[PDB]
């Protein structure tokens, strides 16, 4: 149960417009999440998520999100990046960054008239993995492997983020990697922990384009999509 919170994705958003009771409730599910995290089809969540609770579709903006980026950034500029994940649901697993670098793909996501198919939805799936944006691009940035896989698995990569093991130090799963307070993040079923990473944005530049957060829970057969609205310029 998570998603994205700095830069203010569309859920975020969304909750704070009164729109999304449970930001932390768009959920991709059943998936095989684990060991292979490009595997699973995002179907109907696409690159910006599918909130079944109060049933909202994020891949398409409203008059309470989408409309103009929430934060300008500059080309190759190193950011901080967050998500929130709920005290009841730190599935562990791994996430990443990603923006999808072929305006004329993302342009389907910024229409207040147009709703994305699943076939446009996958599409830009695609998009967003051609441009994943690495941990390692950011110089200094500690760059570990999941516990909960093994050297050569499709899940031994460091380009993207991983959680803390379930049995490990006294910092555990995804709330382990900040290791903050109780609340330092907004969920509604049992108060947020925040996750908290950089990374490097691209030399490409788009007055309105997206950053698409994707985690692959371990614990779980799930996946968690956000996105939100940035300019590079
Ligand atoms: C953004 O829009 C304005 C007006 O068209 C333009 O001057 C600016 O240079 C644009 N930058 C982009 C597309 O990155
Ligand atoms: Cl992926
Ligand atoms: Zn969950
Ligand atoms: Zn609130
Ligand atoms: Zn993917
Ligand atoms: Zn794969
Ligand atoms: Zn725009
Ligand atoms: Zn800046
Ligand atoms: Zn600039
Ligand atoms: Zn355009
Ligand atoms: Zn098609
Ligand atoms: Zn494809
Ligand atoms: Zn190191
Ligand atoms: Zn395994």
């Amino acid at each position: 149960h998570g998603y994205m919170y700095i830069p203010s994705s569309r859920t975020r958003l969304g909750h704070e417009a009164g729109i999304d009771s449970c930001p932390e409730c768009a959920i991709l599910e059943p998936v095989s999440s684990w060991p292979d995290l490009d595997a699973a089809p995002v179907g109907r969540s696409g690159p910006c998520g599918y909130n079944a609770r109060d049933s909202i579709d994020y891949n398409q903006p409203t008059t309470n999100w989408g409309s103009d980026a929430v934060q300008s950034y500059s080309p190759g500029e190193e950011i901080e990046v967050q998500w929130c994940v709920d005290h009841n649901g730190d599935h562990g697993g791994m996430f990443t960054y990603r923006i999808c670098q072929d305006q004329s793909i993302v342009d389907k996501f910024l229409d207040p008239s147009y709703l994305p198919t699943n076939d446009e939805k996958q599409a830009a799936e695609d998009c967003f993995d051609a441009g994943l944006l690495p941990c390692t691009d950011v110089s200094g940035q500690e760059c570990g492997y999941s516990a909960d896989c093994t050297e050569g698995e499709a899940c031994w990569r460091n380009d993207w983020f991983t959680c803390n093991g379930f049995e490990a130090s006294d910092r555990p799963k995804c709330q382990g990697v900040d290791n903050a307070e109780l609340n330092s993040c907004y969920t509604s079923i049992a108060g947020g922990y925040t996750v908290t990473k950089k990374v490097k944005l691209p030399e490409y530049t788009s007055n309105h384009t997206l950053i698409s957060f994707k985690w692959n829970s371990f614990q779980t057969g799930q996946i968690y999509l956000s996105c939100a609205d940035i300019a590079i310029q």
